[PDB]
DNA sequence: GCTATAAACGGGCA
DNA sequence: TGCCCCTTTATAGC
């Protein structure tokens, strides 16, 4: 609630958005069975090799293999992705099969914020070509490849970014850290 | 729906 | 190894 300056010098916090974790359940699964008792269970193996399965408390979606591997997306913070893996968990345990939590990890964290003003995308593309992919009658948003922290945002005229690839919350922030002054450089008249 | 980004998974191609 | 999918999420123009 007071915003630490140390980590945040521009005054603004980027919101996650949305955790990608993984995590072995260390068991072999049979997913037509998963599929056909669990409530909230989809099962087409001719599209995806996964049951695809949906809790509504953390948010979010399991992709669940016969290998016992578990991807889990779509929680807000890391906290609550290890939350929902371990009720994913113990779902697949309570149809009877001995499924572990081994090797968790958070493998990506998306987060956006607002710098609230309107950015010239033209000038940052071409003062920064090198890093930049700006083509709006493909996509209205210039995708911008960081290389330290490794980290992609997108940034839009309005002002939002999108900010994606960390591992860890601190390379969010440092990556928007980083490209504020810039967006700052381009910064343009809202009408 | 399409277009754009990252990551994991199993799985098709080379 | 790489390519192409696969779900999720913010963003936003056709």
């Amino acid at each position: 609630n007071p915003v630490d300056l140390s980590k945040h010098p521009s005054g603004i916090v980027p919101t996650l958005q949305n955790i990608v974790s993984t995590v072995n359940l260390d068991c072999k699964l049979d997913l037509k069975a998963i599929a056909l008792q669990a409530r909230n269970a989809e099962y087409n193996p001719k599209r995806f090799a996964a049951v695809i399965m949906r809790i509504r408390e953390p948010k979010t979606t399991a992709l669940i293999f016969a290998s016992g591997k578990m991807v889990c997306t779509g929680a807000k913070s890391e906290d609550f992705s290890k939350m929902a893996a371990r009720k994913y968990a113990r779902i697949v345990q309570k149809l009877g099969f001995p499924a572990k939590f081994k090797d968790f990890k958070i493998q990506n964290i998306v987060g956006s914020c607002d710098v609230k003003f309107p950015i010239r995308l033209e000038g940052l593309a071409y003062s920064h070509a090198a890093f930049s992919s700006y083509e709006p009658e493909l996509f209205p948003g210039l995708i911008y490849r960081m290389k330290v922290p490794k980290i992609v945002l997108l940034i839009f005229v309005s002002g939002k970014i999108v900010i994606t690839g960390a591992k860890m919350r601190d390379e969010t922030y440092k990556a928007f850290e980083n490209i504020y002054p810039v967006l700052s450089e381009f910064r343009k008249i809202q009408q």
